[PDB]
């Protein structure tokens, strides 16, 4: 590569791998989005919530791909694994799954930062710090808040809570 | 002091002392504000409510300090005591604590008015009557209303009530 | 904590401690602000200068508190120690005190960055780098410039210099 | 009087007397104003300062006269005594004289408030509290600040200070 400088083969491949993780997370969110739009689930606000994250994750991988090109890395794509479930249960279940996905993404981000730091690649370290790390923290905090509100609305009259949360917290 | 006139050393020091009470009340509200923002509490509207009072109390003490300077008094600051609790419980608990704090502030205000009146210092009496006494009464009334609405939403399905009150009464 | 990830108990507590330092610095600036507003000090521009820093420091601790909540840390507050002095002398004295306070804050910031770096917590490292480190450097530079201008206006006709500096450098 | 109610003959006459004090204070300010406009004094900003107070004092007595009519009192005017001096010296001298005049006015105000309070005439007590007492306190504070700035600009190079203060503090 005429442009490549300070860009380890290790990072290059870990970036390719994080791309596949973003693709799969996007794909998971697509599944959660349409699931909440089913006539027998019918929670427009929850659907919108997940559709938006699908979009957010797509920006993630396109920004990773762009950065790959800018550093002189070469993108390589693998199969995108289908989401882990095909029915996602109730809002709290779905939200716990999302939370678990975000934590895995965040760990992958932190692991790549550790790696690029180990290769003293500050450009890469400062590409994650800016476009990913804070986004992940905000989002995880939000999902925590959501789970707390769903939990407080749970138990006996839980059908009613799921309705209220979708109507009064989520934007349609 | 070249400016001091009709301004008793007694008032001067009681004002310094009310300043410390405002500082501590502000500080209490700061604690209530962040507490309701914790991921495991998650009531944005309640948080906003207390954050705003912190701000209101800060205006209180800055107006007291300004008046001190205008009368030719000398400000003296003491340590600000940490808030009484570090976990504030549920909305009704927090609101009862706030109500108790406002009543203490109101009594301190009334006690200083009695004092300045006893020193026939009408300026001071009419500085409290204007900038503090009515503000306190309105605010206490509001917290009463709040407690009544929380109480009516309490008992068996109390998690649901706390959600509804934060969503439908408090502004986010 | 359902949200906590890569957030050491060490950082959590050092953040709580930096919060108390910001509270105390804010408190110091409040004291400097009203001091310069006394009828027998009477330097509106110097007063405004310190009042603004009080406000700046308050943003510091509220941003620290918010970040604490976002990482899943738990805020804990301690007593806020009264400022070190109750009379602050002349503009150069006050400004030297402010400079000394900012240097202490900056060292606390650098020490927390070292710590979070030692815990490989890049989120925290990049929260300080963005919202605090450059702000501190700019501010310290400004106070240096100020001290240089006050020093150049010092010595024999020093009362005149303090007037000119407040009128021609500070904004009222 | 068909309208008079709760309005003691004592207050009525003390109001007539405060009117004469306002007339005389206005008159003093007129003298200070033109004095600073003399070709051999030549401090436009100081002149403006006193001209404005003359105007302020005139509003004082017209508001007193209006209130007299509203309560069903009868205005009675006496001779207005010439000002105490015909040359007013330098800015600090003039400002010390003004300060002394304002303190006398403030004491007359406080004495009338005591009196109306002794006649349980809250209307009168609350006419002073609103239109006079705070105005006096602000103004006295301002004259204090002024004297402090003039004092800091005094001593050896005092001609230069008087120029700078008029140029940089007073509005022309
Ligand atoms: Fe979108
Ligand atoms: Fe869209
Ligand atoms: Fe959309
Ligand atoms: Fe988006
Ligand atoms: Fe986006
Ligand atoms: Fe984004
Ligand atoms: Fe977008
Ligand atoms: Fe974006
Ligand atoms: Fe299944
Ligand atoms: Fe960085
Ligand atoms: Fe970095
Ligand atoms: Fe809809
Ligand atoms: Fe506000
Ligand atoms: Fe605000
Ligand atoms: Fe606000
Ligand atoms: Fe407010
Ligand atoms: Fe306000
Ligand atoms: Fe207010
Ligand atoms: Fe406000
Ligand atoms: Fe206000
Ligand atoms: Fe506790
Ligand atoms: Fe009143
Ligand atoms: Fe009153
Ligand atoms: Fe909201
Ligand atoms: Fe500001
Ligand atoms: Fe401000
Ligand atoms: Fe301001
Ligand atoms: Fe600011
Ligand atoms: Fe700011
Ligand atoms: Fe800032
Ligand atoms: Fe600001
Ligand atoms: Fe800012
Ligand atoms: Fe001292
Ligand atoms: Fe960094
Ligand atoms: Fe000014
Ligand atoms: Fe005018
Ligand atoms: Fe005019
Ligand atoms: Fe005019
Ligand atoms: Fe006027
Ligand atoms: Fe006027
Ligand atoms: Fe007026
Ligand atoms: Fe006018
Ligand atoms: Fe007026
Ligand atoms: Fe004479
Ligand atoms: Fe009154
Ligand atoms: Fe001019
Ligand atoms: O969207
Ligand atoms: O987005
Ligand atoms: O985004
Ligand atoms: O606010
Ligand atoms: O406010
Ligand atoms: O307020
Ligand atoms: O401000
Ligand atoms: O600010
Ligand atoms: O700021
Ligand atoms: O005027
Ligand atoms: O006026
Ligand atoms: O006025």
């Amino acid at each position: 590569s005429q442009i490549r400088q300070n860009y380890s083969t290790d990072v290059e491949a870990a970036v390719n791998s994080l791309v596949n993780l973003y693709l799969q997370a996007s794909y998971t969110y697509l599944s959660l989005g349409f699931y909440f739009d089913r006539d027998d689930v019918a929670l427009e606000g929850v659907s919108h919530f997940f559709r938006e994250l699908a979009e957010e994750k797509r920006e993630g991988y396109e920004r990773l791909l762009k950065m790959q090109n800018q550093r002189g890395g070469r993108a390589l794509f693998q199969d995108i694994k289908k989401p882990a479930e095909d029915e996602w249960g109730k809002t709290p279940d779905a939200m716990k799954a999302a939370m678990a996905l975000e934590k895995k993404l965040n760990q992958a981000l932190l692991d790549l930062h550790a790696l690029g730091s180990a290769r003293t690649d500050p450009h890469l370290c400062d590409f994650l710090e800016t476009h990913f790390l804070d986004e992940e923290v905000k989002l995880i905090k939000k999902m925590g808040d959501h789970l707390t509100n769903l939990h407080r609305l749970g138990g006996p009259e839980a059908g009613l809570g799921e309705y209220l949360f979708e109507r009064l917290t989520l934007k349609h």
